[PDB]
């Protein structure tokens, strides 16, 4: 039902998911002038040396690259987090044009796309239990700008033609997510939500300041995916981003400067 089309997009979601108008919704604009440096934040620890990718799925809205999260393999800790968060999947949001596509904005700047690495807090045992908790998930958000190609993204771009339509999947083993990180792990953090239904208020957002560069050709290939299933009229998968939501009673903290 819900999507990003002309009649089922973000402004409609509240009708099936009333939390869409909640107190800690994501994404948000990051006002860099008002984000406060927090000397008590730790450096982020991203430990992806043992990550085990399995499969890539066109989920009907984006594509998920899925990881084996049955053991402590690929974990995020440190930064603003307590305990250990296990990577379960990553996906992106992107635009129909380079001037839009990110969910978070920075001083109202939209990036071409935004990568989300989703992790769940191991103290809750599994992802389904974790999304029921205010500290259940940590999502690491990375902006994409269009410029030089990102070599470590090419393996993702090249498998997209095999999962063009909703519900298609493909084997996707041995992919190393370290190739999608920028040089600096300086970040902003704030408490928020999933940005798609069910919009649960269970996420500690960590958004890296430094964007990665991808080529125009790479993001053009994202835009050839389809929201529709096989044998249905083509709906290009573009503009699958939720706009900035009210910050309300929240502080965005900076790990730097
Ligand atoms: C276009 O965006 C997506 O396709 C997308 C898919 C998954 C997720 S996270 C898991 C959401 C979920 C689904 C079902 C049950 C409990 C949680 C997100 S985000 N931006 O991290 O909120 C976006
Ligand atoms: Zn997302």
């Amino acid at each position: 039902h819900w999507g990003y089309g002309k009649h089922n997009g973000p402004e409609h979601w509240h009708k099936d998911f009333p939390i869409a108008k909640g107190e800690r919704q994501s994404p948000v604009d990051i006002d860099t002038h008002t984000a406060k440096y927090d000397p008590s934040l730790k450096p982020l620890s991203v430990s992806y040396d043992q990550a085990t990718s399995l499969r890539i799925l066109n989920n009907g809205h984006a594509f998920n690259v899925e990881f084996d999260d049955s053991q402590d393999k690929a974990v995020l800790k440190g930064g603003p987090l307590d305990g250990t968060y296990r990577l379960i999947q990553f996906h992106f949001h992107w635009g129909s044009l380079d001037g839009q596509g990110s969910e978070h904005t920075v001083d109202k700047k939209k990036y071409a796309a935004e990568l989300h690495l989703v992790h769940w807090n191991t103290k809750y045992g599994d992802f389904g239990k974790a999304v029921q908790q205010p500290d259940g998930l940590a999502v690491l958000g990375i902006f994409l700008k269009v410029g030089s190609a990102k070599p470590g993204l090419q393996k993702v771009v090249d498998v997209l033609d095999s999962i063009k339509t909703k519900g298609k999947s493909a084997d996707f083993t041995n992919f190393d997510p370290r190739g999608l990180l920028p040089e600096s792990l300086d970040y902003w953090t704030y408490p928020g939500s999933l940005t798609t239904p069910p919009l649960l208020e269970c996420v500690t957002w960590i958004v890296l300041k430094e964007p990665i560069s991808v080529s125009s050709e790479q993001v053009l290939k994202f835009r050839k995916l389809n929201f529709n299933g096989e044998g249905e009229p083509e709906e290009l998968m573009v503009d699958n981003w939720r706009p900035a939501q009210p910050l309300k009673n929240r502080q965005i903290k900076a790990s730097f400067k």
